[PDB]
């Protein structure tokens, strides 16, 4: 379409580029998993195959994992900090994904 404005994610808080409505993942079927926490907070996240202007802390751990078959490392916001979501790794078809968390992102034009 002509001037698309549902196009791209940016992080809420400052705008960084971070993700693609084409690159969304329908991960055991649907792109929202709506998920808990150990400290019971709720995420409605969002899985992407690729991610750009993120910051992975650590190392990986399978820890209360919500995608069997993957090891989690949180991702910030690179530019400001903000909690973004989680990089997915060690799994198979596809070995790596990326969950984010849908409020904490801002939806426009390219
Ligand atoms: O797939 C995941 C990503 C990490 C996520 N998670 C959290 O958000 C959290 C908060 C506090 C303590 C421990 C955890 C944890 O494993 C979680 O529970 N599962
Ligand atoms: N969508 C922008 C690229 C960006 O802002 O990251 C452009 O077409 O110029
Ligand atoms: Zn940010």
């Amino acid at each position: 379409v002509l001037a698309p404005g549902a196009s791209i994610f940016r992080c809420r808080q400052c705008g960084q580029t971070i993700s693609r409505r084409d690159w969304l993942l329908p991960m055991g079927g649907d792109h929202e998993h709506v998920v808990f926490n150990p400290a019971g907070m709720i995420f409605r996240v969002w899985c992407f195959s690729l991610a750009q202007g993120l910051r992975l802390i650590g190392a990986p751990s399978g820890e209360f994992s919500w995608f069997k078959g993957y090891d989690w490392t949180i991702a910030l916001c690179g530019q400001c900090g903000s909690h973004l979501g989680w990089h997915y790794e060690g799994g198979s078809q596809p070995q790596t994904f990326f969950g984010l968390i849908k409020d904490r992102l801002a939806e426009g034009p390219a």
